[PDB]
C-alpha cells in the first residue's frame, strides 16, 4: 500500500534530479497506483522554468505519472524486490492523449493517479491523470516495455 | 494567502536558500503559519544523507525565520515590495530548539511562529514545525531587518 | 525574417532558461510552415546525474520539450518576426501533446536535431507535429498544440 | 589518534557530503574534550546564488551546521577511533540547539574556525558548545547536541 | 583495442566525473601517437550561467583540460588498453601547460573536436599536443605534459 | 583602493557562479602587480567530479584565477574602480604560456594568485606570476590579455 522514499529508490534506478515521485499512498497489483510528487519553490527545474514565474514543467509532470506507471508495472509482476528491481528496466515506448489543464506551482502536492488500461506479457498501457487539490491538472496514456537491464 | 510570487516580492532570498512556498496565516504583530513542502529533488538530499534523506534540522529553523522574517515585513510596512527589495535578514540569535521527528520527502513542513517581542528591525519569534498535526521541531529566534 | 539563428537570439526570444532552454541553434527557420534547430547533447549536464547513475539517457519528455521550444520560437516568429520586445511580454504554453514515439535512446555525444512542420495555425493556437534526429534518424516524434498566452 | 585530519579524513568518518559537508579540516583534536576544525568560505558555492544575490552572507545556521559536524567527528572518533568501516554506516542527528549568537557576518574569502568543547556526552549523545573564529575573532558562540545513529 | 569508444567506455577509463569530464566520444585512436575526441557544448551546461550572463562562452581553460582529458584517455588505452579494473587504481595529474592560443570563442551548439598527438612518452609520463576544433577551423592550441598516478 | 572585497570584485568582472574564481584582493599597484586569493573549500561544485574521494582543485583553474587577477589589475590601472565602466569592457585572454604546477590544491587551501605586468603595449597586457599556498609556490603562468569593448 504506502511506499516511502526509500522504497521508491530500491526500486526505481532514477535519482536527482529525475526521481520525480516521492511517496506512494496506494497500490492495486494490475490494477492501480496513486503517487505523488510535492513541489517546492527549492527545485533547480525553477531556475527556468520560468525565471520570475515558477511553473513547473508539463513534461515533468508526465515523467512523473510515467515513474509512477513503471513502479506500479513492475511491483505487480514482482512486488518490492530490490534485487530484481537491479535486473530490470521499464522503459516508455509511447505518450498519447497529454493534456494540461491547470498549471503547477510550488507549494502544490502533486499526485499521480494511473491506472492499467491493458497489458500484454512485458507490454503494460497506463494511463490516467495528475491532480492538485482533487482538480485534474493533466491526463495522459502511456505505453511502457520491460526488459532485462 | 500568499503564494511563491508574493514571498518572493518580500524576502530577499533565492533559490537555493529561500525555504517557505506558500503563507496561510497571517496576523500583524501576532502570528504566522506558513509551508514548505519536502521533496526528493532537492540538491540537498545529495549531501544529507546518501542513500537516506532527511531534512536538516538547520534548515528548518532557517524556514521558521524566514517565516519570522515575512511576518516582520509586513507587520512593519506591510505588503510593500518597492520598501523589501532594498533590505536584507541578520539572523542574531537561536535558542531552545529541539527536534523530535525526522522531516523527509514527501512531508508539508509547516511552519508555525508568534511574536515574542520586537523593537524596530529586531524581531524575537517562537513556535514549531509541524507536519501532518504532529510537532516535529520548535525554536526561538532573534533576526534583524537591514538595509543592504 | 532570418533562417539562422544562434543562442542569442534563442535568448532574446525564449523566457526559458538553465537548466530547461534545450535548443541550441536554429538552422532552417520557414515562416508559418517550418524550423529546423537543435540542441547538443553532452554528458556534462546535470540531468545525466540522475537519468542514469553509469548509463546516461537523455530523457524522452525533455526531447519532446525541446521539440515544444522549437515549435513555440517557430509560432511567435512567423507572427511578430525577431522581436524582442515583444517576445518579452509572450509566453507559450503546452496545451497538448499527442502520438509520441520513442525510437532510440539520446546520449552525450549526439546532436539532437528537432524537424517541426506547421500542422495547424489559427491566431495565437499552433498545432506542430515532427521528429526528433540524430545522424539522420528518427530517435523520436510527438504532436503538439500550443497557446501564445500573455505573460501577465 | 592524530590530531590533524584532511579532507580524506573527515570524508571516511563524516556521512555528510556535498552540499552538506561543511569542514574542510581538522587542526587539533583532543579526544572525549575538544576539536578545533575550519571550512574555507568561497564565492564559488552554491548558497551564495540565493544568500543573498549582490550580498554573499554565510548562512548562520549553516555555520551550526559546519560545528555541529566538527563535534560529530569529535564525537566518533574519541567513541571508535579512526574506522572508516564503522563511520560507514552511522548518520548523525541534530537533537538541540541552545544559545546560539552571531556577532559578526561571514563572507567570501573567510576561514572560518570552528572550536567545540565537549560539554557533557553519554554514550552516541554528544553535547559540544564553543565558538565560530574568523581572523582571532568570534563571528558565533553555540551550544547544540547530537546523536550518533546506526543507518537503519 | 577499437577505434570508437562512446561515453560509457569513457566513464569506464578515465576518473573524471561531472562537472568535470569534459569528453563526450572518441572517434580515432592510434595507440601511443595520436587521438581525435570530441565534447558537444550545449547552453544547458551549468559553466555558462557565470560565462558569462546573456553570453555563453566555453572558458577557454576548459578546451585545454578537454584536450588533456583526451590526451589522458590516449595515455591509458596505450599502456593498459581497456582496462576499468586498473583505470579505477588511477588519476591524472597536470604537470605543465605550454603554447596554448585561443584563436576563435566556443559556444552552445558547437562540437569542440581535440586533436592531439603523443609528443614525447614514458612510464606515467606523457607529453601532448595539438589543437581544438569546431566545423574543420582551429579555435584552439594548447601543448601540455601529464602523469598517470596512483591513486594511493 | 588596495583593499578589495567580493561586492568591488562582482562590480568589476562579469564573471559569475560558478565561475568567479577570486573571492578577496589584498594588493593592487597599478601598472605593477596583484596579491589576490580564492578560497578552496570542499563545498564547491567541481570536486564531485574532480576526482570522487580525492578533491583535488583543477590546475586550469588555478590559471583561470591567475587570468582573472591579471584582469582585475589591467582594468583597474586603465581606469580605477569604475563599475560603469568595467560593463563595456572586455580583458579577452589571447595566450597561457610556461605554467608548472608544483604542488596539487585541495580543500582548506587558501590559494594565493601573485601577478605582475610584464608587458604593456597598447590594448595587449602581458602579465605572469605564481598561484601559492602557505607561502609555497604551487603553480605558476605567464598569460597575454587585450583589451576591447564589450
Ligand atoms: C538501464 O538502462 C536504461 C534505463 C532507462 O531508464 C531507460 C533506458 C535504458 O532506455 C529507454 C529507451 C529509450 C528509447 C528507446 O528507443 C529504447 C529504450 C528509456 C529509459 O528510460
Ligand atoms: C573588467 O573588464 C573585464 C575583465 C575581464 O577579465 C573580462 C571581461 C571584461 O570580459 C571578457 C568577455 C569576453 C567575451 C564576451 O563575450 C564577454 C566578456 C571576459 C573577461 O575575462
Ligand atoms: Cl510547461
Ligand atoms: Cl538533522
Ligand atoms: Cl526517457
Ligand atoms: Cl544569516
Ligand atoms: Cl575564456
Ligand atoms: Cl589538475
Amino acid at each position: 500500500s504506502q511506499f516511502f522514499i526509500e522504497h521508491i529508490l530500491q526500486i526505481l534506478p532514477h535519482r536527482y534530479p529525475m526521481l520525480l515521485v516521492d511517496r506512494i499512498t496506494e497500490l492495486q497489483a494490475n490494477q492501480k497506483i496513486v503517487a505523488y510528487k510535492n513541489i517546492t519553490f527549492n527545485e533547480d527545474v525553477f531556475n527556468g522554468h520560468f525565471p520570475n514565474k515558477p511553473i513547473f514543467p508539463g513534461v515533468l509532470i508526465v515523467e512523473g505519472m510515467a515513474q509512477s506507471g513503471g513502479f506500479l508495472a513492475f511491483t505487480s509482476l514482482w512486488g518490492f524486490d530490490p534485487e530484481i528491481a537491479k535486473t530490470k528496466i521499464v522503459y516508455f515506448m509511447t505518450i498519447d492523449k497529454v493534456k494540461f489543464r491547470i498549471p503547477v506551482t510550488p507549494g502544490d502536492r502533486l499526485e499521480y493517479h494511473l491506472e492499467v488500461l491493458k497489458h500484454k506479457g512485458m507490454i503494460w498501457q497506463v494511463g490516467g491523470t495528475a491532480q492538485v487539490d482533487g482538480k485534474v491538472v493533466a491526463e495522459a496514456e502511456l505505453k511502457a516495455m520491460i526488459a532485462e537491464r
